């Protein structure tokens, strides 16, 4: 097996053929131009144009010294073009591919959604916000996962197209994003329960209602700089009306979701304990108002 095989092995888009048909279709005289030219035209994704280029210039024996010298200047250019694009997207290719399949979604639709977590700061709400849309809560997890793998892999790699320092802070906010989808599905499982046991006793509560605001209520209250058993009751009492029972159930709800929400979610294990005494005191505070 050659450089092509081991370029093209576990790179679920990437074959050894493609490069090696790369790598015979430019001739010892291409130019830098001729050479990206090629890339271009069998490999539409610049992190995959780049493996190739890498390819390319790596494949190159010194002996041709002009080609390689070409290649060199093919590459750089490439890599001068795209920067991070290609070596951003290249960096964490086979991370993509991983979690791609485990999505059944697009490697390269991740890796486009890698660079663009990773081409800018994004905080953990952001990062949810971005992936919301795109993933259900369960391939959320999977794309986090992703997320994280990715910027692990650019790190190591460092170069002049890994902000480094920009990745550092990602993976922190998506540890946090995954400590929160957590808690999205710790309300997923409980929040229906909660609503059809309400329900089932003549109990309305809003039919919308569903364990993501139920959640995102949830994690309101704990990002809340500054929360308090009002505003954990009064976030409930948004969130699920006024019904004792209702309330009662998701204060608790949130109360339990507290004990299993991550360590990240908090500044620190005081501030979980402060949210829980909160909700502690919404509750007491509900059955303390309740008049039936």
């Amino acid at each position: 097996t050659d450089l092509a095989d081991k370029y093209a092995s576990g790179n679920s888009e990437i074959s050894g053929q493609e490069l090696r048909g790369l790598r015979d279709a430019i001739g010892d005289d291409a130019s830098p131009e001729d050479i990206l030219a090629l890339v271009q035209e069998k490999i539409k994704d610049p992190a995959l144009q780049s493996t190739a280029l890498d390819y390319l210039v790596q494949t190159t024996p010194p002996s041709q010294g002009k080609l390689k010298e070409a290649l060199i200047q093919a590459r750089n250019t490439h890599t001068e073009q795209f920067g991070r694009t290609a070596i951003g997207a290249k960096n964490i290719l086979f991370a993509s591919q991983e979690y791609a399949d485990q999505l059944n979604v697009s490697p390269s639709g991740l890796r486009s959604l890698y660079l663009e977590v990773t081409g800018d700061t994004h905080t953990c709400d952001q990062l949810l916000s971005m992936l919301q849309d795109r993933y259900t809560y369960q391939d959320m997890a999977i794309v986090s996962s992703f997320l994280m793998k990715g910027m692990a892999t650019e790190l190591k790699r460092q170069g002049p197209y890994v902000p480094s320092a920009q990745l550092q802070v990602l993976m922190t906010e998506t540890r946090n994003l995954q400590a929160v989808l957590t808690s999205y599905d710790y309300f997923e499982s409980r929040v229906p329960i909660l609503l059809d046991s309400l329900k089932a006793e003549g109990i309305q509560t809003p039919s919308d209602l569903n364990f993501v605001k139920v959640a995102e209520s949830y994690h309101k209250i704990i990002n809340d700089k500054f929360p308090t058993a009002s505003k954990v009751e009064r976030e409930v009492r948004n969130l699920i009306g006024d019904d004792v029972d209702s309330v009662t159930g998701v204060l608790n709800l949130f109360f339990s979701a507290l004990r299993q929400t991550s360590s990240r979610l908090f500044s620190s294990a005081d501030k979980r304990q402060q949210l829980g005494a909160m909700i502690a005191n919404a509750l007491d505070a509900v059955n303390i108002n309740n008049e039936d």
